[PDB]
C-alpha cells in the first residue's frame, strides 16, 4: 500500500485526506512505547517491542487517564477539550501527518496541554490535517503520561535500589521517547530529522521548555514555540520534596500505607500497581488546593530538570536556538470562572463587591506575604469602567498575568539574554463563534486553532478577517518551522529582548499597531520586578 | 468725608473706586497691632494704640519681612509673588474693601500664602476690588508675621518665666488679632460680624483651617474656603521639638550663641532683637532642607495649636462649620521646578531619563522608608505617553499629590466626618496668557485670580470663557460666603463626603463632567490609604 510505512518498529498503515487540495497521509495511533501498565505504572517509558504486520494506524488511540471536567453538563465549550477517545493507561501512541532545506520536509511536534494532569493528542482542535496540507511539513502528536501516572515522585523517599520505582517526570520521559522516535523516523516520512521544531501550549508548552532544556535531551531539538507556558511559571514546577509529599498523600489516599516507603517500598508500590487506575485518577486530586497550582508538574529531579529552571539559565548558552512564544488577553478568566465557580457565571459578567474582590484575590495570592498581597490587591484595584465587572475583569487579568503572561515574558527577556532568538506574539482576538462568557475575554488556549489553521476549515463557522487570521498564525508556525523566524515577507515582527520587548499582535482589527511594546512591559513590571522588592522583608 | 470711617482705634480715611459699575470704599493700611518692632520681635501681636486724626487709609501698607526669589530675574511670572510694597517689622496692617442675612453685609477675609515665610496682602492679584463690587461683599485682608518673625518657637527651651518670649505661632495669633479686629469693626463697615467668611490659599489656607479649629480662636468663624491648604500637609504643620531646633540654629546662624537659652535666655533673646531683620530674613533659610518643608510653620505649641492637627478632630463635631476646599491641577509643579532648577525650564520641557527620575525621586521622598520610596517610584513610574517628558510629569504629580491633593482630600474626608457641609473643587483651566511652562499645567496659585474674579477685569487680557470662569469661581465664592453653600441656582454640586467624594471641576472646557468622583479617589487612594500600610514595617 502507499498508505504504508516502514517504520522503526515495524510497517504503519494509514489513511488519506484531502485537505486544502493536497493528499496528506495521517498515521494515528503508533505505539511508542510498551504500555505503561501493571509493573511499568510510574517508571519510564521503555521502547516499543517491534511489531511485524501492516499495523491499523488509521483510528484514533487512546486517552492517557485523567477525569473529565463535567462543571457545565453539556456545554461543548467544555467537554471539546475533555477526552474524546477511550481513557486507558494503555495510551503511549504517536501520530504522524505527512504530506503526499532540501534532504526533506519540516517536522513539528505537537504537546499538549492540560496541568500535567489532562489533555490528549486527539483532540479535534489538535487536527494537524491543515497545517500539514498548508504548511507543506510533517506534523507529529503523541500522548504522554499526565497526572500521577506521570509525575508520581518519590525516590528520595527509597533507598538506592529503588530509583526506577517512582522517579518521576516519566510524563517528560515520554515526550522525550516519543520525540526520538520521530527523530528516528522521520526519513520514513518524508521528514529532515535535523529540521525538527517543538510546539505546545499551557503544560505542552511549558514541556517544549523542559525538552529543550534538559541535559536528558538537549541539542535534539534547538526550535520551539511556546504557547502560554514556560517552566519558571509557579505551575509547570515543583520541589522533589512536594513532589514527594503529594505522593504520599495519594499513596495513602488509595488505601497503601505510604509510612512504609523506606521500611520495604516494594510492597508499597506493589499495592499503588493494584490500585485500579480510576481511584488514583480521582484521589490524586485530593492534593489541589490552590488555584493552578497542580499536584503533578515537572519536578526538580536531578536528572530530567535537574534545577530549578531559572538557576539552569544562568550557566547555558542558546544562540542556536529559535523561540517563538507568546500570551493570550485574557489567561486567567477560565482558571479564574473555575475554581470561583461559586462567584461566577459562565455567560454573563459578575458585579463582584469590594469585599468578594478582596474575598478571592486574598485567597489566590493567601500563600504570599501580606505586604505581596497588599501590594496585589492594590495593583488590581479598579477605579474606573463600573464598579464589580471592573473587579471580576482585575481579578481575571491577575491571574493571567501572574500564572501566564509574566512569567512568559520573564523567561523570554531570560532566554534572549543567553543568545536564543527570540520572538514573542500577543492573541487578542475573541473568535466571534466563542460561547464563552463575553467577560472572559480570549481564553487561555483561544489561540490554539489559530495557530493550527483552523479557521481555512471552510466547514466551520468564522468571519473572513478570522480565516485571515487563522492563516497569517498558521503561517507564523509554517515559517517559524521552516527558517526560525515566524516573520512572512515584507512583514516586521523584530526580535524580543529585554532591551526592546517588543511583541507581535494578532487581531482581527486592522486599525491597531501589530507592534507594541510598553502594555506588557507595565503589566509584568510588578510581577518581575517590583514585586521581588516587596518581598524583602 | 464720607470716605472716613470710625473704627475701634479711630477714623480712618480711604479711596474711592468704581468697579464694574458700583462704588466701593477700599481702605488699605490699617494699623491693628502694635508694630511688632524691637521688644516687641517675635512676641504675641499686642493691640494698636488708638489714633485719632483721619488716619491716611489710601496707600498700600508694608509688607512684612522676607526675601524675595530671584530664580528667573525680570521674568514677571516669579515676581508678581514678590513683595510690591516696602519690607519691614513694621507690617500688621489690615486692609477693608467696602461697598458704598439682613443685618449688614457678608465679611470675607483673605490669608495670603507663601509657605509661611512669604506672601503680602498688597499683591494685586489679592485685589478685592472686584469681588467687592460684583459680590457686594466686605472683603478684608491683613498681614500677618511670617518666616521665624512669625513662627520662631523657643518657650520650651527656656523657664516658665520666659513663655512670652518667643512663644511661636505669632504670625497666627496676628491673624487671630486681625480676624478679632474685623468682628469689632464689621459694622463701621457695613458687614455684619455674624456673617463672617475665611478663605485663602496654600499657607492662607491652612491658616484659614488654623484659624477655624484652634481652641484660641474657634466659634469666631465657622465658615472658611481653603484652596491648596490644610494643616494636616507635611508643609504644614511642625512638632515643638523640631520648631526649637530650627529657632537654635537660628539664633546661633545670627551669631547669639544660643547655648544660653536655658542659662541666660534674657541675653540670647536681646542679642536677636538686636540683629538687623534682613541678617534673620537670611539666616532662617539656613534650616531649608527638603522641598516644601519650611523651617516655619504652624507649631504644636499645647495653645494655639495644642495638638497634631489630626489628633484634634477626633473629639470636636463641626455640625455648624461650611467648609469650601479644593486643588489645582498641577500643584507641585513650580515647587519642583525651584527645588530643581538645575534639572527643569521654566519655559520647555525636560526628557527626563530614568536614573534621574530616580535621582529626583529618591530626593524628595528620601526621608520616607524604602519600602514607600520603592511603592512610590512605582506608582509614579511612566510607561506610555513618551519617556522623559512623562517622567517630568510624574514628579510633578507626586509632589502635588503627596504636598497638597491628597492632604486636602484626607482632611476633607474628615472634616465631613465630623459634620462640616464640605464642598470640594478642582481647578483645572491652565490660563491662556500664562507664560510659565506648558508643561507646568496649571500651577498651584493659578487659581487665586480666578476666585477673586480677575478675568471680569476688562483690562487684562482673558478670553471669553476665562471670563465666564471667573465670573462662575468669583460666584461660587460670594454664593459660599452668603449661603455656606457654592452651588447656583439650579447648578449641581452636592456635599463632598468619603461615601461619596464628588468635586465640581472648574474648567473652560464645555464638554467635560463638571461632578467626578473616581479620579481624585484613585490618585491620593495611594497616599492616604495603601502607603499606610507599607509604612508598618
Ligand atoms: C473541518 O471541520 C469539519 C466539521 O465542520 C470536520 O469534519 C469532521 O470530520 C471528522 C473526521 O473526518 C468526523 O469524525 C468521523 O466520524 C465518523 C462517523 O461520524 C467516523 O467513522 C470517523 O472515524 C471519524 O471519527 C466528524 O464527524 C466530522 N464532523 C463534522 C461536523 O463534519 C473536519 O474534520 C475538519 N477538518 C478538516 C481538515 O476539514
Ligand atoms: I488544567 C484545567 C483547569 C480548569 C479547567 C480545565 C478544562 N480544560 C480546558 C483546556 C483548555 N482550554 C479550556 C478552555 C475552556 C474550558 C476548559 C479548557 C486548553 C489546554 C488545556 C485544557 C483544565
Ligand atoms: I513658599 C515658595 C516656594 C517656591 C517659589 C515661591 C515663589 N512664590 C509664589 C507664590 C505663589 N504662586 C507662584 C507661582 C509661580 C512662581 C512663584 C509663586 C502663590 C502663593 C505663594 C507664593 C514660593
Amino acid at each position: 500500500d502507499r498508505l504504508v510505512v516502514q517504520t522503526s518498529s515495524g510497517p504503519v498503515r494509514g489513511r488519506s485526506v484531502t485537505v486544502q487540495g493536497r493528499e496528506v497521509h495521517v498515521y494515528t495511533g503508533i505505539p511508542y512505547a510498551k504500555p505503561p501498565v501493571e509493573d511499568l505504572r510510574f517508571r519510564k517509558p521503555v521502547p516499543a517491542e517491534p511489531w511485524h504486520g501492516v499495523l491499523d494506524a488509521t483510528g484514533l488511540s487512546a486517552t492517557c487517564v485523567q477525569e473529565r471536567y463535567e462543571y457545565f453538563p453539556g456545554f461543548s465549550g467544555e467537554e471539546i477539550w475533555n477526552p474524546n477517545t477511550n481513557v486507558s493507561e494503555d495510551c503511549l501512541y504517536i501520530n504522524v501527518w505527512a504530506p503526499a532545506t532540501t534532504n526533506g520536509l519540516p517536522i513539528l511536534i505537537w504537546i499538549y496541554g492540560g496541568g500535567f494532569m489532562t489533555g490528549s493528542a486527539t483532540l479535534d482542535i489538535y487536527n494537524a490535517d491543515i497545517m500539514a496540507a498548508v504548511g507543506n511539513v510533517i506534523v507529529a502528536s503523541f500522548q504522554y503520561r499526565v497526572g500521577a501516572f506521570g509525575f508520581l515522585h518519590l525516590a528520595p523517599e527509597m533507598p538506592s535500589e529503588f530509583a526506577e520505582e517512582a522517579p518521576g517526570n516519566v510524563g517528560l520521559w515520554d515526550q522525550a521517547l516519543a520525540i526520538r522516535w520521530l527523530k528516528d523516523n522521520a526519513h520514513a516520512f518524508g521528514g529532515n530529522p535535523e529540521w525538527m521544531t517543538l510546539f505546545g501550549e499551557s503544560a505542552g508548552s511549558s514541556s517544549v521548555n523542559a525538552q529543550l532544556m534538559s541535559p536528558v535531551t538537549r541539542g535534539l531539538v534547538k526550535r520551539g514555540m511556546m504557547q502560554s507556558g514556560t517552566m519558571n511559571a509557579p505551575w509547570s514546577h515543583m520541589t522533589s520534596e512536594k513532589a514527594v509529599e503529594i505522593g504520599k498523600a495519594l499513596i495513602n489516599d488509595c488505601n497503601c500505607n505510604a509510612s512504609m516507603l523506606k521500611t520495604n517500598p516494594a510492597h508499597v508500590m506493589s499495592c499503588m500497581r493494584s490500585v485500579d487506575a480510576k481511584t488514583i485518577s480521582v484521589q490524586q486530586w485530593n492534593s489541589y488546593s490552590g488555584i493552578l497550582s497542580f499536584p503533578s508538574a515537572p519536578t526538580i529531579d536531578g536528572a530530567f530538570l535537574p534545577a530549578d529552571p531559572m538557576t539552569l539559565m544562568k550557566t547555558a548558552d542558546l544562540k542556536d536556538y529559535d523561540i517563538l512564544m507568546g500570551n493570550v488577553r485574557d489567561e486567567g478568566t477560565y482558571f479564574l470562572l473555575y475554581d470561583f465557580i461559586d462567584y461566577f457565571d459562565k455567560d454573563d459578567a459578575t458585579a463582584l463587591p469590594r469585599d468578594k474582590y478582596l474575598e478571592i484575590m486574598n485567597n489566590i495570592f493567601g500563600k504570599a506575604t501580606q505586604a505581596e498581597r497588599e501590594a496585589i490587591i492594590f495593583q488590581y484595584t479598579s477605579w474606573e469602567g463600573n464598579p464589580g465587572y471592573q473587579n471580576q475583569q482585575q481579578i481575571g487579568r491577575a491571574v493571567g498575568d501572574h500564572f501566564f503572561t509574566c512569567p512568559t515574558n520573564e523567561y523570554a527577556q531570560a532566554l534572549a539574554e543567553r543568545g536564543a532568538s527570540v520572538h514573542y506574539y500577543y492573541f487578542t482576538h475573541r473568535t466571534s463563534t466563542s460561547l464563552w462568557g463575553e467577560w472572559m475575554g480570549v481564553l487561555h488556549g483561544d489561540e490554539i486553532e489559530y495557530f493550527f489553521g483552523q479557521p481555512l476549515n471552510n466547514s466551520l463557522q468564522y468571519r473572513p478577517v478570522e480565516r485571515e487570521l487563522g492563516k497569517r498564525m498558521l503561517s507564523a508556525v509554517i515559517e517559524f518551522a521552516k527558517t526560525g523566524n515566524p516573520a512572512q515577507d515584507g512583514e516586521e515582527w523584530p526580535n524580543f529582548s529585554k532591551e526592546d520587548p517588543v511583541y507581535y499582535i494578532f487581531s482581527t482589527d486592522d486599525k491597531i499597531e501589530k507592534l507594541a511594546r510598553g502594555p506588557l512591559a507595565a503589566r509584568c513590571s510588578f510581577w518581575n520586578d517590583y514585586l521581588p522588592k516587596v518581598r524583602s522583608w
